Formats: C-alpha cells, sequence, structure tokens
C-alpha cells in the first residue's frame, strides 16, 4: 500500500565537486531499477558536470572506476541556483506554492507513502547549498517537524553524506515521528572522499574524485543485494563496520523504523533476486 517517493540532492557546484552529483545520480539509478517512478523522485543537481568542458566523457558521469553512466535519464527538477534552502525545504514539506523557481515537483505525499531523502556534499551545524545561505540544523529539523505535523507519510529515511553530518540531527531530530536518519560521520568528524586519482587501476582521463567513501559503500551495497531481504539496520551495521577507519557512521531519530527492508524505500532490482 502507498507510493515510494524520494528527494535526492547534491548541495555543491563546481567540477572539482563531481563526486556529489555522481553519488546522487547513482542513487537515482538504484531507485529507477527498483521501480520508483520519476514523478515521485525529486532531483536537485547543479548540472554542471555531464557537459562540462573539463569532463573527458561528455554526457557521462561515473561514480566508480569502470562504472556505468549514472547520469543517463536522471530528472532535473532543480538545477543551478534553483538548488537552495527555500526549494529544498518546500519540496520536503510538499508545498508546491512555496517553491520559487524550478519544476515545482514536491513531496505531495499521502499517509501510507514512504519517503527516502539522500543529501550529498558540511561543517558543525550546517550542510552546503551551491551558494550561501547554507542549510542550518535547526531549519532542516523544523521542516521535518512541520512534515510530521501534517501526517502525510508512513515513514521516512534520511541519508546524509557531509562533514559533521550527525550535527544536523544530534539532540534535535524527534524519535517518535517515524523519521530515521543515517549520517556518514558524527557531529565532530569529517567525512572522506574516495575513487581519487593516484590510486591503483584508475582512469587516466580524470583529475577529480568520483565518489564519497560512505556514499559509494552504501550505494554499491544497494546494487549487490536483494533489497527485500536486507533491512536499513543491516545496511547501517555493514557500512558502519566497513568504513570505521575513516568516520563513525551514525544514526538518529526513530531507530525502530530501521527494521524495515530497504525495498520499503527503494524497491528492488529483479536482476538481484538470487542475491
Ligand atoms: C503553501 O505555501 C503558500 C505560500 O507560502 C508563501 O510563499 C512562500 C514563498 C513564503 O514567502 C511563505 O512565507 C509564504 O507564506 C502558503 O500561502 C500556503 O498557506 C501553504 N499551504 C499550506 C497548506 O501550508
Ligand atoms: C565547468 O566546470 C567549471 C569548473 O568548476 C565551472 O566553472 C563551469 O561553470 C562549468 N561549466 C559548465 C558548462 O558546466
Ligand atoms: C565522534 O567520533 C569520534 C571518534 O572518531 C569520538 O572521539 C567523538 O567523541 C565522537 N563525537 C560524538 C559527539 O559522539
Amino acid at each position: 500500500i502507498g507510493t515510494r517517493w524520494a528527494v535526492l540532492i547534491a548541495g555543491s557546484k563546481g567540477y572539482h565537486n563531481y563526486r556529489h552529483q555522481a553519488d546522487v545520480c547513482h542513487m537515482y539509478q538504484i531507485l529507477r531499477k527498483g521501480g520508483v517512478k520519476d514523478e515521485n523522485i525529486i532531483v536537485f543537481m547543479y548540472d554542471d558536470i555531464a557537459y562540462n568542458e573539463s569532463n573527458p566523457f561528455p554526457g557521462i558521469i561515473i561514480n566508480k572506476p569502470g562504472g556505468e553512466n549514472v547520469y543517463k535519464g536522471v530528472p532535473k527538477d532543480y538545477t543551478g541556483e534553483d538548488i537552495n534552502n527555500v526549494n529544498f525545504l518546500a519540496a520536503i514539506l510538499g508545498n508546491k506554492s512555496a517553491i520559487i523557481g524550478g519544476s515545482g515537483k514536491v513531496l505531495d505525499t499521502s499517509p501510507n507513502d514512504h519517503i527516502f531523502i539522500y543529501y550529498a556534499x558540511g561543517a558543525p551545524g550546517k550542510i552546503g547549498m551551491p551558494s550561501k545561505p547554507y542549510l542550518y540544523a535547526d531549519d532542516l529539523v523544523d521542516t521535518l517537524k512541520q512534515k510530521a505535523a501534517t501526517g502525510t507519510y508512513k515513514s521516512m529515511v534520511f541519508y546524509v553524506e557531509a562533514c559533521n553530518a550527525g550535527s544536523m540531527f544530534e539532540g534535535l531530530l524527534p524519535e517518535g515521528t517515524n523519521i530515521y536518519a543515517m549520517a556518514a560521520s558524527n557531529s565532530t568528524e569529517g567525512s572522506w572522499v574516495t575513487y581519487c586519482p593516484g590510486t591503483p587501476d584508475f582512469p587516466p582521463e580524470f583529475d577529480v574524485c568520483l565518489g564519497d567513501l560512505w556514499s559509494i559503500t552504501f550505494l554499491e551495497d544497494c546494487d549487490a543485494h536483494n533489497l527485500r531481504t536486507e533491512t536499513v539496520h543491516q545496511q547501517f551495521e555493514l557500512v558502519k563496520k566497513k568504513i570505521a577507519y575513516a568516520s563513525t557512521v551514525s544514526q538518529y531519530g526513530d531507530i525502530p523504523i530501521s527494521k524495515d527492508s530497504l525495498s520499503v524505500y527503494m524497491g528492488t532490482d529483479p536482476a538481484n533476486d538470487n542475491r
């Protein structure tokens, strides 16, 4: 019962920030393969990578060496300077009349729907937007409190790839409104980039990192398993263990929500039914 929705947002701009847009495009491919529909996936990506004069492969974005083109077919709801706090927060709330610029696609969800939000690109108490102002912890949590008050969702999972990512939720995110959050790092740690030049077996055409460590770890995990048999809690434990040497994967909010299979939010790719 209900519909799966998602909001994917890369909070940065500039070719050196290739990884944030590659991470978000990779998440789109997982949702598309799982049967989540484009009308229910709101994408915020600056869109300055695929056709950049510096990109050695125009029209292509990869999130791993030798990987597939993750840019192919990704919707463009909010690009360029339309990625900002006003539009990101109105999209989460689901109020089309509060969007200023962009497609107007928002989470106009119903009570049995599921929501998955993934943000990639931070400092204590804030995460980036392509231009100032940045998004502050209190303002993001206040929007989540407004969304909970409307009652227009069954449960929500929010994944954040950023430095000090846990600072967006620590001591603020409510625990009884069906919102579970997972962060690449805790409130006082930075997060790591990965797939950078100068590593064994790396495409010689690139001078930028292709992904972020926590992101490619959870994204590649989604690609390799039947999401009906892996829960959010099992992914938390697996990814937390895998990257313990770099940062402390952290969880906040309504922890029992993580008993849900990942397919509740992402669907599942029939090619991995045996895995
Ligand atoms: C949906 O949003 C409407 C527009 O909000 C107004 O415009 C935005 C851009 C901001 O300036 C905001 O402060 C304004 O209030 C509201 O008129 C409307 O009541 C909202 N609907 C619901 C159900 O919340
Ligand atoms: C390409 O990347 C450069 C470096 O960040 C940026 O200044 C420029 O705006 C981008 N151009 C396009 C066409 O996306
Ligand atoms: C964050 O993780 C580090 C370990 O890398 C730990 O020393 C620190 O106490 C943690 N901070 C919080 C607020 O939990």
